[PDB]
């Protein structure tokens, strides 16, 4: 599924991501934009041989099991394929664990490099929320 901007903002809010660990909804939409271009089926291989999955590019190195990431953990206790669903419940549940891990949204290098400190409210501008 390729979400629309205000459609994803609505889905995230409904699953309790807005102001989770103090991160406004525009932070989460901005992260999704640059991680996946709002595509639930996005996958990308890391140099280390782990893979990032879904709207928030959650990494098999720590958070999900893909069966091909030697020495990795599965701290969200999900198959990585669950993170490619059109329903973002699994991605949001797992993202709550990630942003709680100590470094907040810095876990998402594209959030740090492209969203952090920017006018993230622009991402939910005009959305009926
Ligand atoms: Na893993």
């Amino acid at each position: 599924k390729v979400f629309g901007r205000c459609e994803l903002a609505a889905a995230m809010k409904r699953h309790g991501l807005d102001n989770y660990r103090g991160y406004s909804l525009g932070n989460w939409v901005c992260a999704a934009k640059f991680e996946s271009n709002f595509n639930t089926q996005a996958t990308n291989r890391n140099t280390d041989g782990s893979t990032d999955y879904g709207i928030l590019q959650i990494n098999s190195r720590w958070w999900c099991n893909d069966g091909r990431t030697p020495g990795s953990r599965n701290l969200c206790n999900i198959p990585c394929s669950a993170l490619l669903s059109s329903d973002i419940t699994a991605s949001v549940n797992c993202a709550k664990k990630i942003v709680s891990d100590g470094n907040g949204m810095n876990a998402w290098v594209a959030w740090r490099n492209r969203c952090k400190g920017t006018d993230v409210q622009a991402w939910i501008r005009g959305c009926r929320l």
